[PDB]
């Protein structure tokens, strides 16, 4: 269970032994202190503290766990290990489930607001940085068929410096079977694709991509690009840009005008691949990855704003490539074959 002492110059410390997010069941003291209730969701709480050794700022997310079954999210983090995707360190009970989570400050929605404010606008560098790594992020855990649900700027999280993002929020995660169908009341209001707003229970992880392709319409334009308080809404919006579908495109289911000016024709063109009403004609996150738009992460000689180098882009695994293996030979650029 957890013992809490408090030694070292008045301060609380919270030992417990958990167990590691990956790899086999071996417990360990964990030891953290300066607990601080930083958010409430909704299925339960989440803390943010310090480990008293590594000094590492943790997140715990404590939602109510039950007996009656397994804890999905726990168990779809328990399989996930890529750069991109927040690391579960450890994982314990108490009198219910913890979920102790990398911890991460900043996230491309509070940043894009930022910007949005002050009328001003992120650097593609950043946009193209950002949204590739989350189509990467995605590339993975499709490759497992667990399907996000959930992508939002909110569920980006983002080192300032290093710029690395990293996709977190796995509690509406969920392993897609073909056959089985699923609630179609799971996505984000501005993100969700048409499908789910018809109401589909046979969507494809594909909605991934569509609510990919919102956030990187968003970044380009400072706000949402299909809002709406309602589905009615959200359609016309979306209508008045695709334009009004065809009875094929909505069997299936269930632009030079719309950004600013002197906004590279690249990025509106990847926009126009991710954002189709036919789900099975929006692009894959590998084939986003290689999309042209990206092709200056590709340079050699790129780098941040800020001097240092950009965060790993390139180490893809098998387990990565493996929805289109050849498509290696445009994701692994030349000089990173030396």
């Amino acid at each position: 269970s957890m013992k809490v002492s408090r030694d070292k110059d008045g301060s609380k410390v919270t030992t417990v032994v958990a167990t590691p997010g990956q790899g086999p069941d071996r417990p360990q003291e964990v030891s953290y202190t300066d607990t601080k209730v930083i958010g409430n969701g909704s299925f339960g709480v989440v803390y943010q503290a310090k480990l008293c050794d590594s000094g590492e700022l943790v997140a715990i997310k404590k939602v109510l766990q039950d007996k009656r079954f397994k804890n999905r999210e726990l168990q779809i983090m328990r399989k996930l290990d890529h750069c991109n995707i927040v690391r579960l360190r450890y994982f314990f009970y108490s009198s219910y489930l913890n979920l102790v989570l990398d911890y991460v400050p900043e996230t491309v929605y509070r940043v894009a607001r930022h910007y949005s404010r002050a009328k001003q606008t992120l650097p593609v560098i950043y946009v193209k940085l950002y949204m590739y790594q989350l189509f990467r992020s995605l590339a993975y855990i499709h490759s497992f068929g667990i399907c996000h649900r959930d992508i939002k700027p909110q569920n980006l999280l983002l080192d300032p410096d290093t710029a690395v993002l990293k996709l977190c929020d796995f509690g509406s995660a969920k392993q897609l079977v073909r056959g089985e169908p699923n609630v179609s009341y799971i996505c984000s209001r501005y993100y969700r694709a048409p499908e789910l707003i018809f109401g589909a229970t046979d969507y494809t992880s594909s909605i991934d991509v569509w609510s990919a392709g919102c956030v990187l319409a968003e970044l380009l334009l400072g706000q949402p690009i299909f809002p709406g308080d309602s589905g009615v809404d959200q359609l016309v919006e979306i209508i008045k840009v695709l334009g009004t579908p065809t009875r094929e495109q909505i069997r299936e289911m269930n632009w030079t005008k719309v950004f600013r000016p002197r906004t590279p024709p690249e990025a509106i063109a990847l926009c126009s691949r991710l954002l189709e009403y036919t789900p099975t004609a929006r692009l894959t996150p590998l084939e986003a990855c290689a999309h042209s738009f990206f092709d200056e992460l590709r340079d050699p000689n790129v780098k941040l704003p800020n001097g240092r180098d950009t965060p790993a882009l390139f180490n893809f695994t098998t387990q990565e490539l493996s929805s289109n293996p050849p498509l290696a030979t445009i994701l692994i650029p030349p000089h990173a074959r030396i």
